[PDB]
């Protein structure tokens, strides 16, 4: 069918390793896949408490946009938090982006603060159970919280249904993530121009145990993408649970947005 | 049966994470399991270039054992290069090691200096293909020689009968490495009464297309362990090609000597 | 007589030895004196090639400060470049400076960018004699440079009026710093509400003969201290050449602002 | 009057900076001067865990009469513990060296174990007060006992009669450091040949506090120095509390036996 460039982002606390099951899933069917690693995520020699903004957070995929040849456009994939990411360089470089494919993500709009699907995801899921929290002053003196995922909450409400191997993949190599909520709470809205005006697609299960049934629905519903696939079955990870299913869809926005 | 401690122990440039399938699969049969990153390694934070020698890099490892309570033992796994972290650490740790297990590893000896198994390996495999090199200058003068491995390298040579999806994994998450021969060449020989009186068990494949057949045969020969296993199939990875083989030979090695 | 607590930070180059002299004459009025050593500076155990900007050298500044019990105040004194570890401390933990001190040091402000000081010293000071340069690559790909100071400059140009015994000292625990100034350029101003917010005193000598007079008298003009105090003879280290002098002005600062 | 070559070597924990003042005093004389950092001493980079004898931390004075031109002849001098440099070089060297001086130091023997001047320092003074022991193993897993030592001590057992900015500086830069007793102890006596042949001169105070003066009269008795030269008044740290004197008798040294 049609093949594409995707671009795969992962979420706060993980890296591109995430990917490694529908990266070569994707390539059997021919496209071009780059899985990046966010700052202070993954490998990425940056530790956490040296990035200041959720913007600073994104500049590998701001980066790679910018050096994206001209006439080349990108699907870019994003995971939980990761839509955040999406809204943020979209708003940046529209007119490289041939969509926006949000998969159990946070899906950002133009109307409220960009701190908002944060919110409302806390709101729906306060408890993070054996997570831990620290703090640091970023550069201009605001307090920061970061996160070191706990293991209960992986195995339980992130990696629910995936294989042992998969989750035990997830200890080895998983970061300190943060938010930065309280430094999106007084960000500038995504404008209508840049995110707003993107194709958007939204991929998700009701079997997600952090991002929740009500919450999605709410999200679908407080802002309408063009498109949502909801997968049977599965866990919040389904580029692990549901890699092929996901590929198919993926090759399907492929197939719409060219 | 009997239960036991292992520490698993990555080669250059990998990691903890390299272990994700067999870890579980230890833990299946009720042992305790601990995966370590090496200096400038997994996601260590520290960077190669801060690295000064192969003890320094074992320097994890090294640390586990010194915070190792009185009275307990260990099963130290290793994996490609790892043999020489093994070999330091018996060296200074002697007591609390009940076997030393050589995964397609170097099998350093107490005759020769600790770089000659590293010279026999380059002798039968020279060349590393689009395997990138760089270089530093150390605390005290000596250059080292970094390596980033190449992808053709990892796909053909190291990784070969694995799944898409560990290669991929590999791929996101490879560091540079450095084996630190020039160092070692000047490091004085690993000790009788540390390294050479820990028992010594060798599992290998002749199906490995780095550490070849001649050089595995050779380093038995050169250094005979207490017990050789041989399996079947496979390649470089058995951790990842044939986890509930190793998983079960493991399950001899602390029948043995846990 | 108001008593304080001084925070006493070096210049790139050298460390806390700096203020040898001058923290127990402090200590003699009652103060309480901390020097620290910043980032690979005096004795400090990392390698200045691990340290990616002059926020990252500051860090021991920042963890002091962070781990400082809340309602505590301390005055920071900083020679030479050390200023921009004032500004950046500042902008951090504003409510726990009651001021800061620029003795013959930078002088950093709010409107232009945070390497302006810098970008002016070099114009006035562009031959640093027999002071060698090396060059490192950062962790995100940025040129470094860093200097080893020559012992020419040291003698004639820092030390000019410092004993023999004190500028012996100097060769003999001196290392390799850095301006960081590449990235100095790119990073973000310093803030009114932290850093412009803090009370200013400059204290100099017309004797300098690295911190020139057109240049201190330059920046005295750019961005107006509380208070400026100009001390006869000595040279640009005065915590050496003028120490009494220097203390009893510490004093004043103290009794102003407490 | 001979012009000469002086080394100057300090104690454990300490540094070249030891020698700042009496650097400077003989270089009035027209000699020439070089004082050496030992391993993870003064500003040199290695950190004191990876050395594992002390010949190894004597590498840089080796170096340095390795790379001193056949022919030359220098004067070492060895302040306290430093003793044992000399003695580990004068095996090496011997032909390059006109004479050892012994400066409150101790004075290894070739009749009794390296060890012994160790054993009976420590017999005399048991108690080092406020100092901080912490512990490391070795490379052949021998357990190796560093310290950090006590302020306290410091003010009134080692610069005891030192200027509070000499005192001040000690906190400053001093590291930690290691007799490497245990060690010592299993090392092979010093030679006739080398250590026991070159000239000995031997100078200290009975004002020391920490070498004692039974223990010195002791050292002078077990082992008949060349020449012994007694300094009235100081403390443990002449080179800071009587330079010039120390200077004039090294002018003696050097027109004995350069």
């Amino acid at each position: 069918m049609v093949t594409a460039h995707f671009v795969l982002i992962h979420t706060i606390c993980h890296g591109a390793w995430i990917w490694h099951k529908l990266k070569p899933a994707l390539e059997r069917a021919g496209h071009k896949v780059t899985a990046l690693d966010m700052a202070a995520s993954g490998i990425d020699p940056r530790q956490i408490e040296q990035i200041n903004s959720f913007d600073e957070y994104s500049e590998p995929l701001l980066t790679f946009l910018e050096k994206l040849p001209q006439g080349e456009k990108v699907i870019i994939v994003g995971e939980s938090c990761a839509g955040l990411n999406i809204a943020i360089a979209a708003d940046r470089y529209v007119d490289k982006i041939a969509a926006g494919v949000f998969l159990n993500s946070l899906l950002p709009d133009t109307v409220h603060s960009p701190s908002y699907t944060v919110e409302k995801l806390l709101e729906s899921f306060p408890d993070w159970r054996d997570t831990e929290y620290f703090t640091f002053t970023n550069i201009t003196g605001e307090t920061i919280t970061t996160m070191k995922l706990g293991f209960v909450l992986l195995r339980e409400n992130l990696f629910t249904k995936c294989t042992d191997g998969e989750y035990e993949l997830a200890k080895m190599v998983m970061r300190k993530g943060s938010l930065f909520q309280n430094v999106l709470a007084q960000r500038p809205k995504f404008t209508e121009k840049g995110y707003g005006s993107i194709k958007k697609v939204y991929i998700w299960t009701d079997q997600d145990k952090i991002f929740l049934p009500d919450f999605q629905r709410w999200q679908i519903a407080n802002y309408k993408p063009d498109k949502v696939y909801q997968v049977q079955g599965g866990d919040h990870k389904l580029q692990l649970t549901k890699t092929e299913e996901v590929a198919h869809i993926l090759q399907e926005v492929a197939d719409a947005y060219a």
